[PDB]
DNA sequence: ACGTAGGGGAGAATTGG
RNA sequence: CUUGCUCGGUUCGCCGAGACUCCCCUACGU
DNA sequence: CCAATTC
């Protein structure tokens, strides 16, 4: 199962201000810092909708409105799980103490978890929000068109001689002898890997005419919470299925990300999200 | 600033109002 | 092989050559 | 139609 990657286009409100953060934010501040005894007493969280329900009540964790039974088991399966881990790294510690043979224990005098974790800013989708392809009709108004999940997707720039002069992607007269006979990924024209700063390089670079040719072209996806959507360019995973040998040229989107799973991880402040490959 | 070293993590197929 | 990324040619129009198991966090060397 | 239940 390797990774692919995914950069985002748009977002109503970043991703901090997002109540799924925000709540596994305020979850993770408040179990990291719990004695021993507090996290078996606290530890009565179970997979089911009243039990979340008065756990929140009984440990004071504030609630952004975020209910949604299994994106709160994503954030408190896992915030107990890297609690157990500094202990149990302790205890694997104490193991290979034991090979080699009272203990080096994760506990203080103030009885807190000396090593505490780190807060994960990872937020983990779920089944009920998956990416789809984006409809204009349904999701919000965004500028950049939606294709149809049904058509095939376009081959990127077939036949590259038969380009205009003077149009984006001309391969001058001097250097169409010794070209790649064998096969490789082609770049387009709005390519950063040829537009970026070299020694060699008297080319002007403009974000600004670049980046807008980029969009127009893209295939977007979106994932939608509560009332904040993400919206992505699933060319990444285009390429993926591509140098990898699994798909082919004429290919639709409904089952591009069928090659994936339904539960992207994102990066809220790297913008990147990471999709894997469904076996 | 950098290897390292070592804990966490990366669904989906039914069912019920 | 439409994005992203590393290393090179270049007539600056884009070309060839690559990588693709990654993110988070706590520690310890230089 | 889509969260809660479930492994």
């Amino acid at each position: 199962c390797p990774p692919a990657k995914v950069n985002i286009l748009a977002q109503s409100r970043p991703l901090s201000e997002w109540p799924i953060n925000l709540v596994s934010k305020g979850v993770q501040e408040y179990v990291y810092g719990l004695t021993a005894a507090e996290r078996e007493a606290n530890g009565d969280f179970g997979t089911s909708r009243k039990s979340l329900d008065r756990w929140f009540a009984r440990t004071g964790v504030p609630t952004h409105g975020y209910t949604t039974v299994q994106g709160l088991n994503l954030i408190l399966r896992h915030t107990f799980n890297r609690y157990d881990g500094v202990i149990k790294k302790v205890e694997t510690r104490n193991e290979k103490r034991r090979s080699k043979a009272p203990e080096e224990t994760a506990f203080g005098p103030d009885g807190k978890l000396k090593e505490r974790p780190g807060i994960n800013p990872s937020i983990y989708c779920y089944q009920q929000v998956s990416p789809v392809p984006y409809n204009p009709a349904k999701h919000p108004a965004l500028p950049f068109s939606g294709v149809d999940p049904g058509a095939p997707l376009p081959l990127g720039t077939p036949n590259r001689l038969s380009i205009p002069k003077g149009q984006p992607g001309y391969v001058p007269e001097w250097q169409r002898p010794h070209l790649s006979t064998k096969n490789k990924r082609i770049r387009k024209w709005y390519a950063r890997a040829n537009w970026r700063r070299k020694p060699g390089r008297k080319s002007v670079l403009d974000e600004a005419k670049l980046k807008e040719a980029a969009l127009k072209e893209a295939i977007p996806i979106i994932v939608t919470i509560g009332k904040d959507w993400i919206v992505m360019d699933a060319r990444g995973l285009l390429r993926a299925v591509y140098w990898r040998g699994i798909a082919k040229p004429g290919l639709s989107l409904k089952e591009l990300l069928g090659f994936f799973s339904g539960d992207p991880v994102l990066d809220p402040k790297r913008g990147i999200a990471t999709f894997t490959f469904k076996l």
